[PDB]
């Protein structure tokens, strides 16, 4: 997904959720979520053929 | 920010590939990907506190 890529991107930079904040007009509570989310997926992966 | 290794790693990861997948690719054992994919997920999760 293009908007999780793009999170994961500025993480890989090393911003905190303040300046991803920041660059993306969102609170930083929504920040967290997003990047709860994306860890979240990365995590996991497929078990099936 | 992350280094050349952890963010082909993250490419990979990414891309949607298995550790048996990445260890297959880069030529390790499937758990040692595992460590290695703790680890950068772990990294991923922490941000700096200070100035």
């Amino acid at each position: 997904t293009d908007q999780e890529r793009t999170l994961l991107g500025l993480l890989s930079e090393g911003l905190t959720n303040k300046q991803i904040a920041d660059r993306m007009f969102l609170a930083e509570k929504t920040v967290k979520n997003y990047v709860s989310r994306l860890l979240a997926k990365l995590g996991m992966e497929r078990r099936t053929q």
